[PDB]
This record gives C-alpha cells, structure tokens and sequence, in this order.
C-alpha cells in the first residue's frame, strides 16, 4: 500500500495482562509504526526514573472518577498519564494495562486490544517470570539478576501495586494460585464489557499478524514473521546470564529481539 504520515500519539491501547504476548505485540507495533511502544521493558531498560512517577499515579488513582463526565481531579491524573506516554504510539503490559479505561478517554481515537491465553499457561508463565511463590528459591535468582539491572524494592512495589491496580484489589494473596486465576478471568471479562465492541479487538496468543493488521488498517510487514519473544525459558536465560556476567551490556547482544 501507500506510505502515509502517521501521528506520534497513542493509537493502540493494549489491555492484556503480562505474560499474554505483550513483548511480541510491542515489537510488532514498533515494526508497523516505526515509533516506540510502551511496555515494562521500556521502564527497565530506558526510563527507570519513571518508576516513581507510575507509583505516584497508582497511589493517587483513587481520585479518578469514571468519565463521562470529566471531573477536575481526574484531569490532573490524566495529564500526568499523557506526559509519561509522550512520544509513544501504543501501550502494553504493566503498569499501563490497568489504566486501559482511562487511556480510552484520554486518547479517544485509539483502538483497544486485549490479548488472552489459556489461564493455567498464563499462571505458570507468571510464576516463572513475574511473581514466583514466596517459598520458591528461583525468587532469589530473579532478585539477583534484577540488582544487575539497577532494580530493587521500588521496582518490585511497582510490579505488585500495578497488578493490584489492574485487578482492583488491595488485599491480593500473590501466593494463592486460585486467587490469581479468578482475577485473570474477571479482568479479561471486564475489559470485554467495558470497551465498546467497535473499539475492541480480542486476540488469542499466537494469532499472528493478520487480524491485528486488518483492525489497524495497515499492511502486513513484508517478509517479517510475527515476533515470538519473551518465553519464560528466555527470561530464565536472561536472569542466569545477568547473574554470571554481572552487567547487561556484556550480554545484550545475545538477546537482539528481546531487548
Ligand atoms: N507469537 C507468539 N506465539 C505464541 N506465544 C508467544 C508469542 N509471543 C510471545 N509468546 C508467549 O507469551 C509469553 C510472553 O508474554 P509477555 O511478553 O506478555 O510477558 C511467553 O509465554 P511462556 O512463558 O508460556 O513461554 C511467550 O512464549
Ligand atoms: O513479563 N516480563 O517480562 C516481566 C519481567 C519482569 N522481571 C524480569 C525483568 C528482567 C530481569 N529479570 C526479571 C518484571 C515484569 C515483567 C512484566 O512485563
């Protein structure tokens, strides 16, 4: 097709939870739009100073009133969301995903995606990467790799608090598998009920380019397979390699599409 000049503003809001293909989707949107897409990895590798800004936004989020109409204090929070997202064309992953309903109002011309997968596969992936059980020794290896990246308790609070925000729950027993499975199902159901159908595309993990591209009115990138990155196995290798080399820059060339 023809080449058109696309606006550098949030055009796609992805409500999918972590471990539902968000990093692949991030990569795919960057291939389509040639501008950056937000993701937790943006925070980790490019913008660690934004950790505190997101935590502040989550803390004050109780002041939001579901619009319409727009109250004054909702606007103060909405304005900070826009600043954090300046220069990006899309959002995925924590901490943004729980803000999907507010992002729809801030960016009324944006389309909304929901990525879903088998709930047990999701839980098992989350346990290996994001939220191991308290008694799991792997939790200590994840912590040791995070130190190499400059991440500490503040980053852990943002991860946990942004999941609590997405699930709308302060008393979340992160060690309880049944609790997390119920929150996952209820979250995904609630997105489908909140977003107008003309604005929403529900994607199952592994669907590939075609439905996404039709939804966005763009051509399929020629000669490019749909990204497949960020498996729990690859996340395990990253953690092990960070612990071994004690720096990111010594190993970054080994993860070309992930990082
Ligand atoms: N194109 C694709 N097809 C199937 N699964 C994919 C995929 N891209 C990513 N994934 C899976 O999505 C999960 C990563 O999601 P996120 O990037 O949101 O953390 C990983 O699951 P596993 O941990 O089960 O391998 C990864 O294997
Ligand atoms: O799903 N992830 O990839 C994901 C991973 C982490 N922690 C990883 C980051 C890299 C160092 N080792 C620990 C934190 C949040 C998310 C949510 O995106």
């Amino acid at each position: 097709g023809a080449m058109i000049e696309s606006s550098t503003t949030i055009q796609v809001i992805s409500a999918g939870l972590p471990r539902t293909g968000t990093k692949s989707l991030k990569n795919a949107l960057e291939i389509i739009y040639h501008k950056p897409c937000y993701h937790m990895f943006e925070i980790i590798f490019n913008k660690q100073s934004d950790i505190i800004k997101w935590q502040n936004l989550i803390h004050d989020s109780h002041m939001i009133t579901t619009p319409p109409p727009l109250t004054t204090k909702t606007i103060a929070i909405y304005d900070k969301l826009k600043e954090l997202l300046d220069g990006y064309i899309a959002t995925t992953d924590l901490p943004t995903c729980g803000f999907y309903k507010d992002l729809m109002n801030i960016y009324p011309n944006a389309k909304v995606l929901l990525t879903i997968r088998d709930k047990y596969d999701w839980l098992h992936s989350l346990r290996k990467v994001v939220l191991p059980k308290s008694n799991d020794p792997w939790k200590l290896k994840i912590e040791e790799g995070d130190k190499v990246l400059g991440l500490n308790s503040d980053f852990y609070k943002l991860t946990e608090d942004s999941l609590k925000f997405a699930f709308q729950k302060d008393d979340l027993n992160f060690d309880d598998d049944q609790v997390l499975l119920e929150c996952y199902d209820e979250y995904n159901r609630l997105v489908q009920e909140t977003v107008p159908s003309d604005r929403l595309l529900v994607l199952r993990l592994g669907d590939g380019w075609e439905p996404l591209c039709k939804f966005l009115n763009v051509e399929i990138p020629n000669g490019i397979d749909y990204p497949c990155v960020n498996s729990h196995h690859q996340m395990t290798q990253l953690t092990e390699q960070l612990i071994k080399y004690k720096s990111l820059d010594a190993i970054i060339h080994m993860f070309p599409d992930l990082i």
